[PDB]
């Protein structure tokens, strides 16, 4: 196999066996082979869009496709096998309805060349061996196969917060068709600036889609605001729902509301604490746990049902008892764990079978106790725009440093901790995503009422820390957003993460930080102009970072 998508990959190189994520041979090769036939896909609905007769039937297929591809979302083999037959059979249709538009305009049949993406089929028997040969390693040339995995690396990204724009009734073509676009890049030879060009394409894709998601939450489940969360347990059983999706969050409080169980968020759903609309209901107990990487102890322990609403869901080790009480929903697969179907539309999902099921379980074993703070998203901080403008003009806060990401299990990543609890008092943190898990159970305190730890929400809420940044920039009458007093030292770990670091690209800021290692798809070359246009930089000491961020460097 090879894949070398998150910052786990083998080696800083690339997952060659077995992931380092546990993703089998098997399974690799066939998230390859979707991505392939997704390609197919793009090819010929990008020159319908081309022929004036657009086709946008397979939009949240191909969202749904690359979501299920992303680390540590589905790991069913059987789903794959699902989704390559039926894009192939959705291929099929886009290419019969262009042979007939592409004769009509032309007045002769196509004759072209494609790419074998647009043609290659097969029964399921197939799928594994075409899927060996279909791989990252097709494209021979390093610096095409960098910029091309780096456009579907962030695609994919792109793809996960349009997917949940799109469960809540939000969507905008641009994104849709973009999505065909770059897929269908990748099956042509194209000059560097072409490629390039995309890369940045997707880094403005990325800003649309963020700010489609944050207005599709915000308009149906309220502005996040300041919000204290028991990190402790309560008595009754309860349900934990992990992932990022606030709909199937929604439905699972109205659907538990006076059953005698209990909810508990964990992971990237932390943040649905922080909205008015779930607020109301007194049996949200809190967060359990911490980061997606401890979640083998922390399902077990939880004891009653967990509901998986995106990655990061990790593979079971073998003495893990809670298989029969695991839930998968949306774009997440598990072998022999239980899937909940998608809901009709205008209707909602079916969450009977995990009450049910969790009035049987005994309540959480408590893993700790206390609270953590956090709803600073950018209508909540604007709110607090005087009294944060106020801070910095008399020097209390002397400055922000953005630590938003994605965290993982490895080492290095104490690094954050360690920024974190060695900041300067006078320094407020700036957070959204998982990267939060390092630092946000500290006593850090605050700085005249304004919590040391700002934190927006999910890793798409980073979309909130660059509003905010661009609403100081204005208020200082500055013409570089660069010159606020901000500091940048995001954690990466999957694909969302690359989608946020491409947006921020795309809005201009330079300098940043990107830990705690560099992507393995970003070849010499590529890394080099990077380097050179936007001045991204690995990590150092924990004292020599502190230093060169407070002096703005
Ligand atoms: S998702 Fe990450 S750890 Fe898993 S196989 Fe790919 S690069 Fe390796």
């Amino acid at each position: 196999m090879f894949c070398f998508q998150c910052q786990e990959t083998a080696k800083n190189t690339g997952c060659t066996v077995k992931g380092m994520c546990g993703k089998p041979e098997e399974t690799a090769n066939l998230q390859d082979l979707l991505i392939f036939v997704l390609r197919g896909i793009a090819i010929y609905g990008e020159k319908l869009k081309e022929l004036g007769q657009p086709d946008r039937s397979n939009d949240d297929f191909v969202l749904q496709g690359l979501f299920a591809t992303i680390t540590n979302a589905n790991w069913d083999d059987a789903r794959f096998e699902a989704m390559i037959s039926e894009g192939l059979a959705r291929r099929d249709k886009l290419r019969n309805a262009f042979l007939a538009v592409y004769k009509a305009k032309n007045g002769k049949d196509f004759s072209e060349p494609l790419p074998e993406a647009a043609t290659w089929t097969g029964d399921s028997t197939a799928f594994a061996e075409k899927a060996k040969s279909v791989g990252i390693l097709a494209t021979e040339n390093e610096d095409v196969r960098s910029l091309r995995e780096l456009l579907i690396i962030g695609l994919k990204g792109v793809a996960a917060y349009a997917e949940h724009a799109a469960v809540l009734g939000f969507r905008k073509t641009e994104i849709d068709e973009f999505m065909l676009e770059a897929l269908a890049s990748t099956t042509k030879d194209l000059s560097v600036d072409e490629m390039v060009a995309l890369v940045m394409k997707a880094g403005g894709m990325a800003v649309t889609t963020m700010a489609l998601l944050d207005e599709a939450n915000t308009t149906t489940y309220g502005n996040p605001e300041i919000t204290q969360v028991n990190i402790g347990v309560g008595k009754n059983p309860g349900i934990l729902i992990s992932g990022h999706d606030l709909k199937d969050m929604a439905e699972l409080l109205k659907q538990t509301e006076g059953t005698g169980v209990d909810v508990y968020t964990h992971g990237e759903m932390l943040p649905a604490n922080y909205y008015p609309a779930f607020k109301k209901y007194p049996h949200f107990v809190g967060n359990y746990g911490g980061s997606w990487w401890q979640q083998n102890p922390e399902f077990e322990s939880f004891n009653g049902p967990i509901l998986l609403t995106t990655n990061c869901l990790v593979p079971l080790k073998k003495e893990n008892t809670y298989l029969d009480r695991l839930y998968t929903t949306g774009v997440v697969g598990y072998e022999g764990a239980k899937h909940i179907a998608d809901r009709p539309a205008g209707g909602a999902k079916d969450f009977s079978a995990l009450i049910a099921q969790a009035k049987k379980c005994p309540p959480p074993v408590e893993i700790e106790t206390g609270s953590i703070v956090g709803g600073f998203a950018h209508h909540q901080v604007l709110a607090l725009a005087d009294k944060v403008v106020e801070a910095v003009k008399s020097g209390a806060i002397k400055r922000f440093v953005v630590m938003a990401g994605c965290d993982g299990r490895q080492k290095s990543r104490s690094y954050y901790t360690e920024v974190a609890e060695n900041l300067p008092k006078d320094t407020v943190i700036l957070t959204a995503g998982c990267a939060k898990y390092r630092y946000n159970k500290l006593n850090l305190g605050d700085i005249g009422g304004i919590p040391r730890v700002l934190d927006a929400g999910q890793c798409n809420d980073s979309y909130s820390l660059a509003v905010i940044a661009l609403k100081l920039k204005e208020v200082f009458g500055l013409d570089d957003i660069n010159d606020l007093p901000v500091s940048y030292d995001i954690a990466w770990y999957e694909q969302k993460a690359v989608a946020v670091l491409l947006a921020l690209l795309f809005l201009g800021v330079k300098g940043i930080r990107l830990g705690p290692t560099l992507p393995a798809f970003l070849s010499p070359n590529v890394a080099k102009v990077l380097v050179e246009n936007f001045n991204i930089k690995p990590i150092g000491t924990v004292q020599d970072d502190i230093a060169a961020m407070m002096a703005g460097k």
